[PDB]
């Protein structure tokens, strides 16, 4: 990784991008490697970027009544954004008076023209130099401008994810994930391009006051006919634009709602796959994307009518302004063909440079204003103090969610070195009163007093990606800390097991580990960080009895014995170890005190145009049209070969020039043509998002482990939309530009066959180039668009990590994580949109020599007669300034069909591809293993069960039982037989074998959608049943508090529900399911025991029947099994009671709890 060439590069270099000549020749011959993509220069560090505009900011929140963030950026990039704007301005007023040289030029030929002659030469020495100038003016200052917006990007992008941080818990419920990835993906290519066209609301007013001039001196008063036509066109246009704005502000509710939604179903794609919910999500989002599609279209529809006004009024605008005149007087050819190369000048600043610059004005503006917003929402108050009483202190506090309160009148006080024990039942308040502690929900009344140093460790356990003993410990390293907390948290034994021993790259959120592997780590960092309080919500919930009495003994009360602490726990033993014990009930104080106390009381567009036959007929009637105008063309032109338009012999060589001025119009593409080929390119997307969900949703899980969130975000937001604005309009200014040049070029060769070969010297020429450059360009826009994953990955894992990273305060360490996703986007970016530059450069400059190569032979060779070199070279280089925005227009469509190619990538992902009556069950030799070539996790298993008993699956932490129950649903690869009923697995396909399983996940899954939704994807059930299954599983107290009985919406993963709702949840579908065998893995994680009846008294009742396998770590839900499988070390023991089960173990027994103890031996 080299420095930046750009540092050091020459005047001369800088000015014709010759730096990049390295890049572009290894590029050609083979493939780039990482050694070839150079560094970022220095100015456009995120780093730097960041602290220009944040100190700038600040300035406007301390100096105005109004702060506003245009003003920000006025004072940090005006002055350059003014001085590109200068040197564009320059480069086209050489535009606007080139027909003054070259109408003189071609009028030299004519030997009437006697003037024209005497001077001829000298105008050919202006006109070159003319070109040149032009060329050196207009390609360094819109790469100048490119860079500007580039960096505007940047900094803006940067104080979004630092104010991302500092949210308040409050507003994290109004601000989604989707909202996020849609601000930024769609400002990520668009913006920085935007700055080359802003100039241009005030530079095409002066040219079209330059111009008129010019055509004032023509036509003296037949002139303003003309412009009469332009505003109405320009008046129709501002029209469009508005409309078009309205359609997409429509639009953008829906993208954010559908992105959350598919992100949601991806990341538990376990979960939807075991309970066979592809069809359900299938359907869902197609609905949302049929909503979206309708705005689609209509905006596509208004943006035709916006791009088609340019090609229709090139013969309108001529006609008007030139009828007036030759029916007062007569009108010579000459005159004629000069009022067309003005017009032609005249009406590409008003009908597309114009309308363009004003509506990238509005895009920006709408971006700025929008961040703007953002940047002003509430913020999250940090109530740090620097030193207390050495103790922690409550005194009636109360507290809402929002009429019934989540707390009220709460007090309690804790002494510096002494446990607090917090009991209840599910959603009594327990979670909520460690927020209320950390600061992360005010409350409305009361107090809170204590020191600034605190440790949390979360239900829900966050792994944030990287080593394991990288989210152990912060930034510091401390080995005798390191290895004292990792043999108190009983971490030895996992690690032993793994390839890397502790140097596991882990993934976002931790796939690769256990449940109860999850939580030790969760567990580890929280005592491995020095604090004063310490606070623990219900650690133990996924750990067996024996690991749960080691951690509590010889690390929750040895190593941290001086430190305070809070422990949330529902086990009766822990409270007799408790200095103060609370128990809390529908958020009211139950009790507080002692224990003692309570005891007493190439080929891409090929496969793009055939996915669908309707866009191969609508081609095809574009095509016979575009035949039967070139046969017109012929006809009439041909039939050519006081008046009131005066021709000569001698002058009739411009009946040729005036024809191709004018040939744009008369091949332009109508509604007939044009409105149906947008059309179906909108339906062929509609097609490829459904193939790509299909296919995405039917992968084996071993190709979706190693996909990363914001690598599957980035495909379904960023790619699906360039396939729905960009792609339709960009294909049909290039198919309108090639019809355009093939016509002119027919037409002139048939009746004069020299045109065809005078330019064939620079089609090639402009062939090879393009061949040459796209090698190169490919590869660089792949690089870019896989830049953009980091991105997303880093956004998505912040946000679920939120309340985790500002407990820990590494705040500062995942902004500069960002800053490493943002400068190795910009490498690749930078380095692309330089190479493009060169590109367009060179093809004008190839293009400028072939001119001035023409001009002098032309002058030179036309005698005292006559002339026709000079006829015949002259029309074929006006021809080739067509090809010449064909040719870029071409390149801008292969950029963007790299997405094209991308889609089509995920969609070629290979497929993972009365019966059940008894539920007798038989395995043979099953060994499980989750990668080919991997480990196995289990070998040679074997075992039967009889139809109808219950089975009771043990063993410790990170054994393999949830393996197990994966290896029944072929959620990974196998390599045994199991046979139900008789019929082996392999016979049957694979999606009636998983339907024959009723299975309640270890993670729950709920999605961003209705109470009746979740319960219910398929619709097939009323809502007295669902009603009736909530009063055996208890969920209409939950449901009931909520303002729609099973109409409200839940949002964010229903954070509104406590941990134990989601278990009831999940029980409910399984109830409802009603399937024969039954695979419960640990249904009762975090319930209290009196919550757990609920299961005991379903696993009786609703379950009265059927195979239940049993996944439980209490030693309560073994009462009611009939056998007992036990894990180990990789191996299945088969028992048939518990007792003789115990009976051999003696430390397993030593854990249990002296109630349940009595209850399993009288
Ligand atoms: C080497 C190298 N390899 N690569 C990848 C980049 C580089 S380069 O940037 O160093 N040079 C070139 O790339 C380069 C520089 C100038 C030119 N010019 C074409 C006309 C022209 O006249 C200029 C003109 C008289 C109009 C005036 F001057 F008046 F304006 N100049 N052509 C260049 N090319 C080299 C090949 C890659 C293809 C080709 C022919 C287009
Ligand atoms: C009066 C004025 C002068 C210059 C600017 N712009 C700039 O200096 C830069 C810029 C910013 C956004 C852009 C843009 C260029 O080009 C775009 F891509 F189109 O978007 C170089 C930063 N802006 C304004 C302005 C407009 C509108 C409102 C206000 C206001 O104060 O309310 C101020
Ligand atoms: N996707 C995976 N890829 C690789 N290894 C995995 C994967 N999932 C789990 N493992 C490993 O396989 C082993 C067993 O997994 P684990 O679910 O199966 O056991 P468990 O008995 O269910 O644990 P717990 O009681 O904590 O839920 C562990 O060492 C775990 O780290
Ligand atoms: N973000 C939230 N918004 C609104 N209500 C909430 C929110 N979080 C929890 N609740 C509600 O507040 C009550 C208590 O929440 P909960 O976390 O706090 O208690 P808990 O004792 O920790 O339960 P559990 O044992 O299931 O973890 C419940 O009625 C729950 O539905
Ligand atoms: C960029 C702008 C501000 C430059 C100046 C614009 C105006 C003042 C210019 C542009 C073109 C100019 C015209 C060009 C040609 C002629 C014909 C000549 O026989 C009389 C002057 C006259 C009629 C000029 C008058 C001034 C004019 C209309
Ligand atoms: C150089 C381009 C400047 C563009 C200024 C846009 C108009 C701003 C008007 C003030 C806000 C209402
Ligand atoms: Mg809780
Ligand atoms: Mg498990």
């Amino acid at each position: 990784m080299q420095r930046s060439p750009l540092e050091k590069a020459s005047v001369v270099s800088k000015l014709f991008f010759s730096w990049t000549r390295p890049i572009l020749r290894k590029g050609y011959r083979q493939r780039l490697e990482l050694s070839d993509i150079y560094q970022i220069p220095s100015v456009d560090s995120a780093d730097n970027l960041s602290e220009k505009l944040e100190r700038e900011w600040d300035r406007e929140l301390a100096s105005k009544k109004n702060p506003k963030l245009i003003n920000a950026l006025r004072r940090c990039f005006f002055w350059r954004f003014m001085f590109y704007g200068i040197f564009l301005y320059l480069g086209e007023v050489t535009k606007a008076v080139q027909p003054l040289l070259l109408g003189r030029i071609i009028a030299s030929y004519d030997p009437d023209n006697k003037e024209e002659r005497s001077i001829a030469i000298y105008l050919g020495i202006g006109l070159c130099l003319l070109f040149i100038v032009r060329t050196l003016l207009l390609h360094p200052a819109i790469f100048g401008l490119h860079h500007i917006g580039m960096q505007m990007r940047i900094a803006m992008f940067s104080l979004i994810y630092k104010k991302t941080l500092k949210l308040s818990s409050r507003v994290l419920d109004k601000i989604s994930i989707g909202q996020l990835v849609s601000l930024l993906s769609n400002n990520l290519n668009k913006f920085d391009e935007g700055l080359a066209l802003a100039h241009f609301v005030w530079i095409a007013p002066l040219q079209v006051a330059l111009l008129m001039g010019l055509i004032w001196e023509l036509l003296q008063a037949s002139a303003f006919c003309g412009l009469g036509f332009l505003i109405v066109l320009a008046l129709f246009q501002a029209g469009l634009g508005r409309m078009m704005m309205k359609y997409r502000d429509q639009r953008a509710g829906k993208i954010s709602e559908r992105l959350v939604i598919t992100s949601e179903m991806i990341e538990n794609i376990q979960s939807v796959k075991a309970y066979c919910w592809e069809e359900a999500m299938e359907k869902m989002i197609e609905n949302l994307r049929q909503t979206e599609l309708k705005l689609t279209r209509k905006a596509a529809y208004v943006r035709y009518f916006n791009s088609s006004a340019f090609f229709f009024s090139g013969f309108f605008v001529v006609f008007l302004s030139v009828l007036p005149y030759a029916l007062i007087k007569g009108i010579i050819l000459r005159k004629i063909f000069t009022t067309i190369s003005f017009c032609i000048v005249l009406r590409m600043a008003v009908t597309r440079q114009f309308p363009w610059a004003v509506q990238t004005w509005y895009d920006s503006l709408g971006a700025i204003n929008k961040i703007q917003d953002f940047l002003q929402k509430q913020e999250y108050k940090t109530l740090e103090y620097n030193l207390t009483t050495t103790e922690v202190v409550m005194e009636n506090v109360t507290a809402f969610w929002e009429g019934t309160p989540v707390l009220k009148d709460i007090n309690f006080k804790i002494e510096r070195g002494q446990l607090l024990a917090v009991a209840g039942s599910t959603g009594a308040g327990k979670t909520s009163l460690l927020m209320v502690i950390m600061g992360e929900l005010e409350p409305s009344e009361g107090k809170i007093k204590h020191s600034g140093r605190i440790s949390f460790c979360s239900q829900f356990s966050w792994i944030m990606p990287g080593t394991i003993k990288e989210n152990i410990i912060g930034v510091s390293y401390d080995e005798y800390r390191y290895r004292s907390v990792i043999k108190a948290c009983q971490l030895e034994e996992d690690i032993s097991k793994f390839a890397e021993k502790d140097n596991i790259v882990l993934g976002e959120g931790g796939i690769t580990l256990s449940g109860g592997q999850r939580a030790r780590i969760s567990l580890a960092r929280a005592v491995y960080k020095d604090a004063d309080l310490y606070l623990l919500d219900s650690p133990f919930g996924y750990l067996d009895v024996l690991t749960e009495k080691e951690i509590f003994e010889s690390c929750v009360c040895k190593l941290m014995a001086n430190k305070t602490r809070i422990l949330v726990t529902s086990k009766m033993e822990h409270l007799k170890k408790a200095d103060k014990i609370l128990i809390l009930h529908e958020g009211s104080s139950y009790f507080y005190g002692t224990f003692s106390e309570l005891q007493n009381l190439w080929n891409t567009y090929l496969r793009y145009i055939t996915v669908h036959k309707s866009l191969i007929f609508v081609l095809i009637w574009c095509l016979v049209i575009f035949l039967a105008e070139v046969a017109a063309s012929l006809v009439v032109l041909w039939l050519l070969g006081s008046y009131a338009v005066i021709i000569t012999s001698t002058s009739s060589y411009y009946v040729f020039y005036i024809y191709v001025g004018v040939a744009d119009t008369l091949l332009a593409m109508g509604f007939f043509r044009g409105l149906p080929l947008v059309h179906t390119l909108i339906t062929v997307s509609k097609i490829l998002h459904h193939k790509m969900l299909h296919s995405v949703l039917q992968a084996p899980m071993s190709t979706l482990n190693t996909l990363k969130a914001g690598g599957i975000l980035n495909r379904f937001s960023k790619d699906i939309a360039i396939l729905d604005d960009l792609l339709p309009l960009t294909i049909f200014d290039f198919i309108q530009l090639l019809l355009i040049v093939i016509g002119a070029i027919a037409v002139v060769a048939v009746l004069q066959p020299y045109i065809f070969v005078a330019t064939v010297p620079v089609i090639v020429a402009f062939i090879m180039l393009r061949a040459y450059f796209l090698q190169t360009s490919q590869q660089l826009k792949q690089l870019e668009s896989e830049g953009r994953s980091p991105i997303f990955t880093h956004l998505v894992t912040s946000l679920k990590g939120l309340w985790t990273l500002r407990a820990f305060g590494r705040q500062p360490y995942f902004e500069t994580l960002f800053h490493k996703a943002l400068n190795l986007h910009t490498a690749n970016w930078f380095l692309y949109l330089s190479t493009l530059r060169w590109f367009q450069m060179r093809i004008e400059m190839i293009f400028v020599i072939f001119f001035i190569a023409v001009t002098f032979i032309s002058i030179l060779t036309t005698g005292e007669g006559e002339g026709r070199v000079g006829i015949i070279l002259t029309l074929a280089m006006n021809i080739m300034s067509t090809l010449q925005w064909a040719v870029n227009s071409s390149i801008d469509v292969d950029s963007l069909m790299r997405s094209v190619s991308r889609v089509f990538k995920f969609i070629d992902m290979p497929t993972e591809g009365i019966w059940p009556s008894g539920g007798q069950m038989t395995v043979k030799d099953l060994t499980a293993k989750y990668t080919e070539g991997g480990n196995a996790i289990l070998e040679n298993i074997s075992f039967s069960i009889s139809p109808g008993q219950r089975v009771g699956l043990l063993g410790r932490t990170g054994s393999g039982k949830s393996t197990l129950l994966s290896a029944f649903l072929r959620l990974l690869n196998t390599e045994g037989e199991i046979q139900i009923d008789g019929v082996s697995w392999d016979s049957i396909t694979l999606q009636q074998w998983r339907k024959a399983f009723g299975v309640i996940p270890q993670k729950v899954f709920i999605f961003s959608g209705t109470f009746r939704k979740n319960l219910d994807p398929y619709e097939q059930w009323s809502d007295q049943e669902i009603w009736k299954v909530a009063d055996e599983v208890g969920l209409r107290s939950v449901i009931e508090q909520f303002p729609g009985k099973l109409d409200f919406v839940l949002v964010d993963g229903g954070c509104v529900l406590s941990h134990g709702h989601k278990q009831l949840m999940c029980l409910a579908r399984s109830v409802l399911s009603k399937a024969k065998i039954l695979l419960l893995d640990q249904p009762s994680a975090h319930l209290d025991p009196v919550t757990y009846q609920i299961i005991r008294r379903t696993l009786k009742q609703a379950f009265a029947d059927c195979t239940v396998i049993l996944c439980e770590h209490r030693i309560e839900a073994m009462l009611e099994c009939q056998q007992f499988l036990v894990i180990e070390e990789n191996k299945v023991r088969q028992y048939d009671s518990i007792q003789k089960l115990l009976n051999e173990r003696s430390l397993f027994r030593q854990a249990i709890s002296p109630s349940d103890r009595v209850k399993l031996f009288p």
